């Protein structure tokens, strides 16, 4: 959406908001969206949410917004607790990362003062070689992707 506020900027925001609202009742359209999001592709999303962060690291520290907003995405994914999917690697993994998660990569969330350096690659790198490294296929039974 880019509706800007005149009038029929605000006229088509809410055509369309009627629109989002009406279709989709019970939502489960985005229910299985979620679902196989989540328990579909691997940790490698953390490769690619951590690349996009490497480029969006390279601006102004008035990215911040868009920082957090790039953070939101792996913490929504893994970090809070009984998270929507539950995934069966999933969990695996949040569970790997969780107070080792807290000691470098977000402190608690409070990582978000330093973007002035971008050697964080260097910590990106170190985790994805020991996750690539032993690491799972989805199980075979799809019970690996409990919804």
């Amino acid at each position: 959406y880019s509706f800007k506020d005149t009038s029929t900027g605000h006229k088509n925001k809410e055509f369309v908001a009627r629109i989002k609202s009406k279709l989709d009742q019970g939502g489960v359209i985005q229910d299985f969206i979620n679902a196989l999001d989540q328990l579909s592709n691997p940790e490698l999303l953390f490769k690619d949410w951590s690349n996009d962060v490497r480029a969006e690291l390279a601006k102004t520290p008035v990215n911040k917004k868009n920082i957090e907003k790039m953070y939101e995405r792996m913490y929504a994914a893994l970090g809070d607790p009984k998270a929507p999917g539950l995934g069966a690697f999933r969990r695996k993994f949040i569970q790997t990362f969780g107070k080792e998660f807290d000691k470098h990569f977000g402190k608690g969330g409070s990582k978000l003062l330093r973007m002035k350096l971008s050697d964080f690659n260097d910590i990106t790198n170190m985790l994805l070689l020991k996750m690539n490294k032993d690491s799972k296929p989805p199980g075979n039974l799809k019970e690996c992707s409990p919804w």
